[PDB]
């Protein structure tokens, strides 16, 4: 080895021992240091065996005859040099290494072998280095050499084949190439954009990735863990550790790779350097560089694909393992954790731990990197690199702390945001009551404070985050101009080449991200530490006992000498409780509140604390809990519950529970969706279906804890003669019913009559009331692409000022990057003249001042950006809050109130806190490569070549990405709530699973949400690889031919500006993905805007206030009412009405069901607009004046108040318009004076959503207050134990008002004069009750 031959001279040959030892050690070797390790992965793994095929076999040949020729060369040697004996005998070995290797990846059924190929691709380089050297030296050992590069090369090209296998995912089947570079999801991408994709487009999960595969295995780790009497993360790094590790291997092949950049650049800088140098080094370094690049990006895009699989694994085991301890954990536990918490381990901990798992390397890496890129820095620029350090050193804490600031901002944005969407869903949960009273200004007003204080902190974040943005965009230059201008200026001899320039910027490129994500890395790793200790205290929950009861297969019911607890310190519940329940018999539990009734039924179901005792439940149990849990599935599988559907027997347990009404008045029928989500059921209903689905359940054992609590007595006699008594359906099952009414009592066959948590006296009826005893004490006791105009609909929200101002902001930040790296170029190739650089502080100073106009400049890019948002998340709620607050109640009729909530949540978000950072994003990925390619094609036009078709390239990913994209980010956005709502259902009605014993259908359930979660992020997440690679490598392919382009014309080219190019290619690289990723954030995240901007063009309600018509005060001086020819439609619901209503006089409204009688006071208010009619109050028109001001001067009391939270002079009058003096009046003068005065908060009283504290009667005469503090001549009631009170009082005063009533009660409609009667909307009857009868 000497440099004459190697290096120096045109031809570039490798020398004869070169050739025979280093060329033929590095394939060999790679194979045995691989084989071992490659022992651990085929064994842990496998897959069965690949059958006899004829690739399999050629392959295995070739390597049977590889090996022969290899010690055929070892025979002629032995037929004196030492290497031709060690090297031919050590490349057969290794060869018979090779063979054994694919024989044994056939047994252990590997289809694309990484280890074999890249050992091919090796051998073959090594060979084809070999070959031009023996080819350019001209028979005897040649031949064998040239027999030895035919069989490699086509063994390298046997081996790219997949062999054959042992709507499924195609990353399995896909090849080594396939899988490196990511192309068995090229297809999804394609039809993604031919076609819209659906969750059936998406692949099955990988067998590995299944939540039945990853959950027991947590669950079998977590139980040795806890018999060995606990660390959660032992067993996080015991499960997914293993496949964790060749992530760290990857991770530090990319670190290593990513290095070799600046290495390779300063070797082209030298190499532009010398003139004499041959081209062919130059060709060689472009090529190392591509090379580099290339390997770089597939180990990086390798690595990531093992994070985000790792942290899927995780995620999905941890779920499960969750959602299994929900189902055994004791009723102690789930009191300790609530029910919002344990939802939070299913969302945000297991979220934690995946995102974690994406950047939790960087811990080892960042510190690797830095290390490495100080040390390199510092063999550039000696001690100079201190000042970059000390520059760094004061930034990354500076960025921690802002980070942590950011933090609490966040914090106190997110609570000022809960308190909005409280309040909205109480403004949308009584928007007809809103309405009706004219209060939409007053709670705009509230809504717009609560916002207010939200747009204050999200100013301080974003000031805080264009600080971020300037520190993070302009450390590399601070770095640069400390250590360049120390460099400098502590030396005159310290030249400024490009070698130790570029390099060096090269460096601090490298350093900007780990530097940045470092303090992010350990924020996320307290956060995952925190998580973690949540999810193993619940973990590590006590479980309930199984065997609690005996559970007997088919005396019924047997408990002797048992006490119970609901805690093991709490005090016994149940005391020395003994009982035998024979089979079909009706036993009632009977006590006093607080006895201990419900508890038994708890005991009998293991859901008791058992400290002592024996309990035999014998056969299956349907339980009908107290509080009714219902799923959001639709009632007919509420109903049946998981189970076979039975047409006769369905049948007849709907009518046997009284559904059929309920049914009739439900929308679609026993196929609504009832549950929290869907259509609400009253409490009746409710226990209706709870009864329904345990008698289609058909046990033989039921515990009804009473059962018949909220249906009515009528109702509740005919549920127990038709379900529970012994002539209805469960006539032969043990029936165990917790009653506290007597009603059915002597039809029950045993009465198990308790006191204080103690068997008292048990009996039957008949024989328990003839003892007089405890019960007879008892009875006394009572899709395309998103367009350009909402793009622009943003930009005008910020203000087109602002837009354009950091539009222009932006450009002059990276205009000045360009002209600062171009001066420095300059510098770089000023001239040595006595050994120093006679430009130099000039030089300095330009480089400084074009740096701080960068620094300036950022801030002010950043400033804008953030603050336009800031006004355009004002404008956006403004106009949103304004359109739905105008929009009429049909709107809220027609609408879920879902998607309107979603309009106030999660979207103004994306607004706020989500889109302007993108935007940011967006802007310099794309001006980070508009800049590069416009140095790179001043410093070589002829790039322009390459510029359109790797463009077009990028044009077709893009389009792929992004049509795909969106659509598994959607499908993903999707699955993730249901999940969690499974979860929440699971945690409601655990009790009623355990009854049911559907536990494994439930545990079934959570498995297929998550892996449907799980089935749309792995394609998101491979997609994000596929983009990535195509586009690095389209970067890097950039990269290759601005080096080329460098060397081809290095004679005309200084080596500042080969170094320029070759830098700003090296970066560009890094971000013509991340362009496209940030324009499919862009395309998701501006949705947003357009679902803020749709109710701005809908029907709209009449204006409030005219002014050009409005009536004087007192309008309605008398309240004399007209309904002239009036027609409503909701065809036509009110029709041909024509009745006058005098003033001061009381006038009643009566009809059924389906009559005009509520519409009629729609029409009144101007609620519907008036098809065909003349509505005239007094002298003047309803329709020509303004809602608002007709709203004000007529009242209505509705049905069911709704109470506001808030204080309660804010219900009375939110305007606070009305004097102190007057709302004690009128508290005064309804009835409440007693109870207004007896809060300590006096009229401020904070009452909760829809008033929960204050009782049905306080609420309906806080409703009668608001009214009478209105003090309107026009009055309107809708009627449905307080009645004698809210009558009384709206016949005590308000008698010189003028009075309508709604009431399906006929009792207080016959006071009232003039009644009218409605039958479909036609005048039946007008004139008064008198003369009615
Ligand atoms: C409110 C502060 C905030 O939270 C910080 C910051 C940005 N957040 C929004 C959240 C977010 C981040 N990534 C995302 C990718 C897609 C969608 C959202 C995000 C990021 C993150 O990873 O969070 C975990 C992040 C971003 C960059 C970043 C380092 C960084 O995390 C340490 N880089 C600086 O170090 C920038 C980058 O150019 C770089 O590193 O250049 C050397 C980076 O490109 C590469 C090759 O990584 C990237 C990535 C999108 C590409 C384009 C240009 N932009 C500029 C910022 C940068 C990014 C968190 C907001
Ligand atoms: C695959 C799709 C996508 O890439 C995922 C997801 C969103 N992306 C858009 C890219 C993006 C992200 N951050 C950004 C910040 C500025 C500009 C762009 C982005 C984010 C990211 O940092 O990527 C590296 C991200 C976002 C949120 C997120 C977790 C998350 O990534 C870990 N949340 C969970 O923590 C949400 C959040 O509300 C929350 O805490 O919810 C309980 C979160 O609030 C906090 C305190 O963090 C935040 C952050 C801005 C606040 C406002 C509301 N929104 C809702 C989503 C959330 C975010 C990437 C799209
Ligand atoms: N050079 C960086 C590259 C990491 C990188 O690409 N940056 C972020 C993006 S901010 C990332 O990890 N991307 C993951 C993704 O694709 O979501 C390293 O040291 O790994």
């Amino acid at each position: 080895w000497e440099w004459n031959v190697t290096w120096n001279t045109s031809n570039p040959d490798f020398t004869k021992c070169f050739q025979n030892t280093v060329l033929v050690w590095v394939p060999c070797s790679y194979l045995w240091v691989c084989f071992p390790f490659y022992f651990l992965y085929l064994s842990h793994h496998d897959r069965g065996y690949i059958q006899m095929t004829h690739l399999n076999k050629a392959k295995t040949a070739l390597g049977f005859l590889l090996w022969i020729v290899c010690w055929a060369d070892l025979f002629y040697s032995f037929w004196l040099a030492p290497v031709f004996l060690v090297s031919p005998t050590l490349l057969g070995i290794t060869m018979l290494l090779a063979t054994f290797l694919i024989q044994i990846e056939r047994r252990r059924g590997v289809q694309s072998s990484g280890i074999m190929l890249t050992f091919w691709l090796i051998a073959l380089l090594c060979a084809l280095a070999i070959l031009r050297s023996k080819i350019m030296t001209a028979v005897f050992r040649d031949v064998t050499f040239y027999i030895y590069f035919s069989l490699v090369l086509i063994q390298l090209v046997l081996s790219c084949f997949s062999d054959r296998s042992p709507n499924p995912c195609p990353e399995s089947s896909a090849s080594f190439l396939s899988r490196i570079t990511f192309w068995w999801i090229t297809g999804m991408m394609v039809q993604g954009y031919r076609q819209p994709l659906e969750s059936t487009d998406l692949w099955s999960l990988n067998k590995e990735d299944t939540s039945e595969q990853v959950v027991p295995v947590l669950v079998k780790n977590w139980k040795k863990e806890c018999a060995k009497s606990p660390s959660l993360f032992k067993v996080l790094y015991k499960t997914f550790g293993p496949y964790f590790l060749m992530s760290f291997l990857f991770k530090a092949v990319h670190d290593l790779m990513m290095f070799a950049g600046p290495e390779i650049l300063k070797l082209l800088i030298n190499f532009v350097n010398d003139k004499k140098a041959p081209e062919w080094q130059g060709y060689f370094y472009t090529a190392l560089l591509f090379i580099s690049a290339c390997l770089q990006t597939l180990v990086l895009h390798q690595y990531f694909h093992i994070c985000f699989v790792s942290g899927m694994r995780i995620k999905t085991a941890v779920i499960g393992a969750v959602y299994r301890k929900a189902l055994v954990i004791t009723n102690a536990a789930r009191k300790s954790s609530t029910v919002g918490e344990i939802v939070n381990l299913m969302s945000v901990d297991a979220q934690r731990f995946m995102d974690l798992a994406t950047y939790i390397n960087m811990i080892w890496s960042a510190p690797l990197q830095v290390i490495l890129a100080l040390y390199l820095l510092w063999l550039n620029l000696g001690p100079s690199v201190l000042a970059g350090v000390a520059v760094m050193v004061l930034m990354v804490p500076l960025n921690a702390v802002m980070a942590m600031k950011t933090k609490t901002y966040q914090v106190a944005h997110m609570k000022s945001k809960d308190n909005r969407i409280k309040l909205m869903n109480e403004i949308l949960n009584g928007i007809k009551v809103l309405k009706l009273y004219a209060w939409e200004l007053a709670f705009k007003d509230k809504v717009l404070a609560i916002r207010q204080e939200e747009l204050k902190v999200l100013k301080k974040s974003a000031y805080l985050a264009a600080v971020g943005t300037f520190t993070w965009v302009c450390t590399p230059f601070l770095v640069a101009l400390s250590t360049f201008a120390v460099y400098v200026t502590v030396d005159e001899n310290n030249i400024l080449d490009a070698q130790k320039a570029f390099v060096s910027l090269a460096l601090f490129n490298i350093l900007r991200f780990p530097l940045n994500i470092l303090p992010m890395v350990i924020s996320s790793i307290v956060q995952a530490s925190v998580s973690l200790k949540r999810l193993r205290v619940f973990l590590s929950h006590e479980d309930l006992d199984p065997d609690s009861i005996q559970r007997r297969p088919i005396n019924s019911i047997t408990v002797k000498n048992a006490t119970f607890t609901w805690a093991r310190n709490d005090p016994p519940t149940l005391h020395g409780i003994t009982f035998s329940v024979p089979e079909g018999s009706l036993v009632a539990v009977v006590g006093q509140v607080g006895c201990g009734k419900s508890s038994l039924l708890s005991a009998l179901l293991a859901e008791m604390d058992k400290v002592e005792g024996h309990v035999t439940v014998k056969g299956s149990v349907a339980y009908v809990p107290q509080q009714a849990w219902i799923q959001n599935i639709s009632l007919r599988e509420n109903i049946l519950f998981g189970r076979q559907l039975q047409e006769r027997y369905y049948k007849a347990v709907v009518e046997a529970c009284a559904l059929l009404p309920d049914l009739e008045i439900l929308p679609s029928g026993d196929r609504t969706e009832i549950g929290e989500k869907g259509v609400n059921l009253s409490g009746g209903q409710k226990q209706r279906v709870s009864l329904a689905r345990a008698v289609y359940c058909d046990s033989d054992v039921y515990l009804l804890d009473d059962p018949l609590s909220a249906v009515d007595a009528h109702v509740g006699k005919h549920i127990f003669e038709n379900v529970i008594g012994p002539k209805g359906l469960l006539k032969n099952k043990t029936r165990l019913l917790v009653t506290h009414a007597i009603s059915y009592l002597p039809q029950m066959d045993v009465i198990i009559v308790m006191s204080g948590g103690k068997i008292s006296e048990m009996g039957s009826y008949q024989e328990l009331l003839a003892r007089d005893g405890a019960f007879a004490e008892f009875l006394r006791t009572y899709t395309g692409q998103v367009k350009l105009s909402v793009y622009w609909d943003y930009m005008k929200a910020i203000g087109l000022f602002i837009s354009f101002l950091s539009i222009f902001l932006f450009l002059c930040n990276h205009v000045a990057s360009l002209v600062s790296n171009y001066w420095l170029s300059l510098w770089t190739d000023d001239p040595i003249v006595n050994g120093t650089q006679e430009h130099t502080q000039v030089r300095l100073s330009v480089y400084g001042a074009l740096g701080i106009s960068q620094g300036i400049t950022v801030f002010g890019y950043s400033m804008a950006v953030s603050i336009g948002g800031i006004f355009a998340s004002r404008r956006l709620h403004l106009d949103l809050l304004h359109n739905v607050l105008r929009s009429p109640i049909s709107f809220f009729e027609r609408t879920p109130s879902g998607n309107l909530v979603n309009r106030f949540s999660k979207e103004l978000d994306t607004v706020d806190s989500m889109i302007p950072q993108v935007i940011k994003m967006f802007m310099g990925s794309l001006f980070n490569v508009i800049g590069a390619c416009i140095i790179i094609l001043l410093a070589t036009p002829m790039a322009a070549v390459i510029i359109p078709p790797l463009g077009l390239i990028y044009f077709f990913v893009q389009r792929f990405y992004v049509a795909s994209s969106r659509q598994l980010k959607r499908l993903e956005s999707v699955s993730r709530s249901p999940v969690y709502s499974h979860f929440n259902e699971t945690l409601l009605g655990v009790s009623v699973i355990r009854a049911f014993e559907e536990q494994e259908r439930f545990i079934r359930q959570s498995d297929l949400k998550v892996d449907e979660n799980q089935k749309a992020y792995y394609p998101s997440i491979v997609a994000n690889r596929w983009l990535a690679v195509r586009l690095e490598c389209v970067g890097n392919c950039i990269v290759l031919f601005a080096s080329l382009f460098a060397v081809i014309s290095r004679h005309s080219l200084s080596a500042g500006l080969v170094g320029l190019s070759v830098s700003y290619s090296l970066q560009v690289t890094t971000y013509l993905n991340w362009l496209v990723r940030m324009s499919s954030e862009m395309e998701t995240n501006i949705v947003a805007v357009e679902r803020l901007k749709e109710y701005s063009e809908t029907e709209k309600e009449a204006p409030w206030q005219i002014q050009d018509m409005a009536p004087p005060k007192d309008w309605p001086q008398v309240g004399r009412v007209e309904f002239r020819d009036y027609g409503l439609r909701y065809d036509l619901v009110l029709k041909h009405i024509n009745v006058t209503i005098d003033g001061g006089e009381k006038v009643g409204i009566v009809g059924r069901t389906g009559a005009g009688k509520s519409s009629l006071t729609l029409g009144l208010f101007r609620i519907k607009e008036s098809a065909e009619g003349e509505i005239i109050i007094d002298d003047i028109n309803i329709a020509k004046i303004g809602l608002h001001d007709l709203r004000f001067k007529i009242t209505i009391i509705p049905q069911d108040p709704v109470l506001f939270s808030g204080s309660l002079r804010m219900n009375l009058d939110p305007f606070s318009q009305y004097s102190d003096e007057e709302v004690w009046t009128s508290l005064e003068l309804a009835h409440l004076k007693g109870f207004v005065s007896a809060l300590p908060d006096k009229l401020n009283h904070e009452c909760a959503e829809g008033g929960e504290n204050l009782s049905v009667g306080q609420r309906q005469l806080v409703c009668l207050a608001r009214a009478l503090l209105r003090k309107t001549k026009i009055l309107v009631l809708d009627e449905a134990e307080t009645d004698d009170l809210i009558q009384s009082t709206i016949r005590t005063q308000f008698d010189d008002c003028t009075v309508l009533t709604i009431a399906h009660r006929l009792n207080t409609i016959m006071d009232y004069t003039r009644v009218i009667v409605l039958d479909k909307g036609e005048i039946q009857e007008w004139g008064s009750p008198s003369d009615l009868l």
